[PDB]
């Protein structure tokens, strides 16, 4: 499957009929809100797409600028380096892969693409890392295996991947 | 141009000894904290610099990713377009010009550069506009005069410039 990742095109001429990641909220979001919030500067959207005449959308993700409370950091050493109430961040608002193509590493590949975008962004604007709220335990284990660190307590869904680690990816 | 704007270089070999914008907190921050928070990915810093062998720094600013309460926006209609409690933003943490070159448009020129950077950033990551807390009434009038919007109430120092306005500039 020769799939490619792109920012969602202005025309949004994707074939999304039948898209189902197995979580209805993210299926509905793709259909109703992705493009409008992208054009409204609430998020920016990226799509994993096929090479058909009308490219089919097989996955997508969204990024928004954010910040989060310094106290959520597990390392009190890192906390002492943040001289303000909040640490700056980018939030992975949503990530979803279509059922037809799950379990092959496409989810992993989208996260790698996220990392490169956030890395580029971190050079121009202060971004201490990538923040994500795991939607459920299945998603949480997914992010933990990719190396995300746990914020707050051991049963919180708030995870974080530091820019310091992102830059190590692209040396 | 006589002075040029750049992201602060990794070596930070700028001559900052004589810098004085007239607010001691912003002078002290330049000297003690700017470069280390830039390297710490807390902010990214940009400087207005001369062309001497050791470049002299005549101004600087910092940008950090952020978000802010949707309720801050004055227009209840605009609030309905933001489907969450917080709107994504970039914060202008600091902006300062050395007194020797204040009143010549350099502050305005730095803000324009800010907007250009924020505009580029908004293409890749969702950013609803540029957030700033004015340090004092003098700074507040400066940003209002460049077209920033008053958030909360007429007596708050929280101001905002929407990406929608930035796009019209560019
Ligand atoms: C903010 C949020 O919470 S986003 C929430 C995430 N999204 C959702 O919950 C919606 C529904 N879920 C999904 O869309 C998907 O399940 C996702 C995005 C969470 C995971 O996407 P997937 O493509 O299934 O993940 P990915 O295939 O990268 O996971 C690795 C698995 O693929 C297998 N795999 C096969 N080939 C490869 C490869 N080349 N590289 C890596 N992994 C591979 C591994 O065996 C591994 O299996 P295991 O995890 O069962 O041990
Ligand atoms: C988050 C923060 O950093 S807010 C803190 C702001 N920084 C400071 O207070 C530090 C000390 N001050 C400074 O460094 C500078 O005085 C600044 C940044 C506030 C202003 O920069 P300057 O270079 O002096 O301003 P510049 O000459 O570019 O002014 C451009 C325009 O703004 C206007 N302006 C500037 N200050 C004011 C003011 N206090 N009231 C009204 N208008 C003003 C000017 O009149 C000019 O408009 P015009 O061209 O139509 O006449």
């Amino acid at each position: 499957q020769q799939l490619t990742i792109e920012m969602i095109a202005d025309a949004f001429s994707y074939d999304i009929t039948g898209f189902d990641c197995g979580e209805e909220a993210l299926n509905t979001f793709l259909k109703e809100h992705l493009k409008r919030q992208h054009d409204g500067q609430i998020l920016r959207g990226y799509a994993l797409v096929s090479g058909d005449t009308v490219p089919r959308l097989l996955g997508y993700y969204t990024l928004s600028g954010s910040c989060f409370e310094r106290g959520m950091l597990p390392s009190k050493t890192q906390q002492k380096k943040i001289p303000y109430q909040n640490a700056p961040s980018v939030t992975l608002g949503r990530l979803a892969i279509d059922k037809s193509v799950q379990g092959q590493g496409w989810g992993e590949m989208l996260v790698a693409h996220v990392m490169r975008v956030v890395w580029g962004a971190s050079k121009a604007v202060g971004i201490y890392g990538l923040f994500v709220e795991a939607l459920n335990e299945k998603a949480k284990a997914f992010f933990l295996r990719l190396g995300f660190i746990q914020l707050v307590d051991e049963n919180s869904n708030l995870l974080f991947y530091p820019t310091k680690s992102i830059e190590q990816l692209f040396t």
